[PDB]
């Protein structure tokens, strides 16, 4: 194709789906409904990325978007995805340190606000409002960050040493991960412009990866997500 | 702007914005888990009005519906934050009496009609169909407002009087605050144009922040939510 | 009107309507909590159908969507209520042989990218293309019906022999039913177009009205819903 960053799409396609299958065979066998829980979650999230990357690749998941007078090349099909994926994320973060449904329900409606807001952000015509759009998805996320470090990290360490200190590590993957994308978002193609679309979508190819993939490797690995007691 | 409407769109997103805020502060420090899901619900509920609000006002949620021959301006964002909001305020109202899965599944799908039927009803063309989309959201609601008086308040009272005597008041400002909206449809901007976008972008507004913000007052400083036993 | 398959959405939207009120009816003086969610469920299937069936009626579910260089008729409103129909069904099913969260997070997921990526694939522009995304929805649903097979069977059968009779039936109508679907819409209208919308359009209304009346007559019938003991 003619898409100067067709390349990092078909890498994302590729990778996202070559790790939805190992989780996928490393899943069956599983008897234990705990394990269970984390398998099926954790799989689902490339599923879904590995759909949204390839709308994206075939070209669906894309629209022009005006604003400075000039029609901009906005990926929507990033925001279905992580809609949907940065939730479940979550959830699996909150399973571990065994968060009551209260905490849960505030995470989950903080993460809608912030991707929801993103994509109108993502959408708007008028150059200015976009910013005010980010700031409040970022002033989101911060509250999301906040609760994944003050809201519990005490009562996940009350708790079996393997899911506290997976736990410790999933976390710091987590802030450092999220943390870039609002940044990469004020600079590259929906902000800024400062860095172009093609080394934008490396970037959060790169981000998403290693925040799926990564991330599922660590906590399937470990010995956390099963029960045993 | 140039829109009449802009000072209630304003207001509104003011106050919503304002409660959400006085609900955080509030919230924060409470360790209950009972009195956690209650406040995680209710501070969510002003948390989406406030940016459905904002985005009327920017501008971002409104298109115009071609229906009797003309443009007309038809807010698509009220049903976006009715589509959420709804949901958890009767979710408040289900976990007080602690109504069953089966109940709350139903009034939750009820719900998703009212809404849905009532989007459709919004953004038809053929302006007879309309009211038959309103009347199936109207059957709707008088659904829930039966589940909401024989399907639960007999239960309700068989348990702490202060969750007992506070659901009834809950009860009564929703019965009055909700049924006033199929009316304000009806004759405003929607259905019969009886009543001028402005006006009805008022009376909206006063629904909006009673059945939203003067809602989540009476519920939160009740003694109700907290568990205590 | 002039649209020649009319007649089957007509039927449709009554059949849909008479089974809602059908269940209503017998639905109501019911008052075991496990029997109240086996209703709920179910009742809401044909609910959603019914609206689904007015909207292609009235003519609100139906876009042209351009492909092979011509418009094409895409009645849109279908995947919409898949979308949240389908999810319903299998619930109903993993409620019967009690099935754990992990597994229902599964098949639920896995329904979301079979309906999801059936969509893409019906507003999918490039041809080619179109057989793509159903090769992957159809690949979801093959996973689906694995799980009704093989991940569950032997611990449906490992209890009460009304639940474990009930099932298999249900189970048998479900693979026939579902397995259909995928055939039809590659050689209807948005596949290969050998067969013509209108006839189309009676197959799927003969597929619908089974597996979700049909399905619910046998469910609502049965003494597995209730607990007893
Ligand atoms: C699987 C992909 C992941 C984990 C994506 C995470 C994305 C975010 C945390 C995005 C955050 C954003 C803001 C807070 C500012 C507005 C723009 C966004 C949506 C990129
Ligand atoms: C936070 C806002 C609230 C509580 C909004 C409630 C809205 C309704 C109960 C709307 C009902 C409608 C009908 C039943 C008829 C069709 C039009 C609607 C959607 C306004
Ligand atoms: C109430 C209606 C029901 C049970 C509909 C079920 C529909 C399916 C199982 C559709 C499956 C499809 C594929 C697996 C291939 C792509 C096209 C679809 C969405 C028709």
């Amino acid at each position: 194709t003619g898409r100067p960053e067709w390349i990092w799409l078909a890498l994302g396609t590729a990778l996202m789906g070559l790790g939805t299958l190992y989780f996928l065979v490393k899943g069956m066998g599983v008897s234990d409904p705990d394990a269970k829980k984390f398998y099926a979650i954790t799989t689902l999230v490339p599923a879904i990325a590995f759909t949204m990357y390839l709308s994206m690749l075939l070209g669906y998941g894309l629209t022009m978007v005006p604003f400075g007078g000039e029609q901009n090349p906005i990926y929507w099909a990033r925001y279905a995805d992580w809609l949907f994926t940065t939730p479940l994320l979550l959830l699996d973060l909150a399973l571990l340190v065994d968060a009551d449904q209260g905490t849960i329900l505030a995470l989950v409606g903080a993460d809608g606000i912030m991707i929801g807001t993103g994509l109108v952000g993502a959408l708007t015509k008028v150059y200015s409002y976009r910013f005010v759009w980010w700031a409040i998805s970022t002033a989101a996320m911060l509250y999301i960050l906040y609760v994944l470090f003050f809201g519990f990290t005490s009562k996940a360490e009350s708790m079996r040493p393997e899911v506290a200190s997976t736990f410790k590590v999933l976390r710091n993957v987590t802030v450092v991960l999220w943390s870039a994308y609002p940044v990469v978002w004020l600079i590259g193609s929906e902000g800024a412009g400062i860095v172009p679309l093609n080394i934008e979508t490396l970037l959060f190819m790169v981000l998403d990866v290693s925040a799926k993939v990564g991330f599922g490797l660590i906590l399937l690995r470990s010995r956390a997500i099963f029960g045993e007691a």
